[PDB]
């Protein structure tokens, strides 16, 4: 829906934290979604040879990948709500190339609030969680918003 300046700022300075170690972040955040929703790990024919959590932490080409999300997040994030310009190649590769679900967007968001609350323990309220959790719906209304345009069913 529309964030307030409050929860933008709350929302940007999480993801300093994020920045400081945008690898591990990226990471653990792809191995949970796989973890959580196994189903999604399917999509990924980069991946899906990984078959135990272990084996998904062992793969530098993973934690590359997880950079690549993050990067890309991180643009998004940082253009409060205004991200138009970011979100119309994503929606275009996510939907007509690696055909994604919409719903695996929700998986993906879980994902991520799960990895803020590991790594940030004491640093990661429900202040916090609120924001960033308006800030990854926004997300994904706006992406599905991009699939229909394309044409799609999310
Ligand atoms: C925060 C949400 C996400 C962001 C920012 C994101 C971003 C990216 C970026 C930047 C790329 C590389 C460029 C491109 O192809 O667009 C990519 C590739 C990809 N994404 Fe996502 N992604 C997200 C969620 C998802 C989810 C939830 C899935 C599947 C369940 C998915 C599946 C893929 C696949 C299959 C590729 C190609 C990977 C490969 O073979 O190289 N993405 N994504």
């Amino acid at each position: 829906m529309v964030l307030s300046e409050g929860e933008w700022q709350l929302v940007l300075h999480v993801w300093a934290k994020v920045e400081a170690d945008v690898a591990g972040h990226g990471q653990d955040i792809l191995i949970r979604l796989f973890k959580s929703h196994p189903e999604t790990l399917e999509y990924f024919d980069r991946f899906k040879h990984l078959k135990t959590e272990a084996e998904m932490k062992a793969s530098e080409d993973l934690k590359k990948h997880g950079v690549t999300v993050l990067t890309a997040l991180g643009a998004i994030l940082k253009k409060k709500g205004h991200h138009e310009a970011e979100l119309k190649p994503l929606a275009q590769s996510h939907a007509t190339k690696h055909k994604i679900p919409i719903k695996y967007l929700e998986f993906i968001s879980e994902a991520i609030i799960h990895v803020l609350h590991s790594r940030h323990p004491g640093d990661f309220g429900a202040d916090a969680q609120g924001a960033m959790n308006k800030a990854l719906e926004l997300f994904r209304k706006d992406i599905a918003a991009k699939y229909k345009e394309l044409g799609y069913q999310g």
